[PDB]
C-alpha cells in the first residue's frame, strides 16, 4: 500500500478506462470513440470542452493495446479537423516509491 486519496470521482472497482488529451475543439464523443474502436469495442465514450477526453474499453485488452498503437496519433474529427491526441490508463502516474533514511549498509 504505497497510500492512497480518495473522494471525489467514482472511478473505483474499474481497470479498463484510459484518459484522453490533444482533443480538437471541433471533436466529439461519438467521433473520438470511432478512433479508439482500432482496439477493440468501446464501452463508455465522453469528451470535455477543454481538449481532453475519456474512454472506456469493455476488454482490458483493447485498452492496453490503445495505449501502445493509439498513443500520440494524428486523431481526426467528422469535421474533418485532424489533430495529435494522447492516451493513458488511468489512474496513478509515474511510479511511487520513497525510504524517508538514507540506505547504506557494509556488505552487500
Amino acid at each position: 500500500g504505497s497510500s492512497g486519496s480518495s473522494g471525489g470521482p467514482p472511478s473505483r472497482r474499474s481497470e479498463n478506462r484510459v484518459v484522453v488529451s490533444g482533443l480538437p475543439p471541433s471533436g466529439s464523443w461519438q467521433d473520438l470513440k470511432d478512433h479508439m474502436r482500432e482496439a477493440g469495442d468501446v464501452c463508455y465514450a465522453d469528451v470535455y470542452r477543454d481538449g481532453t477526453g475519456v474512454v472506456e474499453f469493455v476488454r482490458k485488452e483493447d485498452m492496453t493495446y490503445a495505449v501502445r498503437k493509439l498513443d500520440n496519433t494524428k486523431f481526426r474529427s467528422h469535421e474533418g479537423e485532424t489533430a495529435y491526441i494522447r492516451v493513458k490508463v488511468d489512474g496513478p502516474r509515474s511510479p511511487s516509491y520513497g525510504r524517508s533514511r538514507s540506505s547504506g549498509p557494509s556488505s552487500g
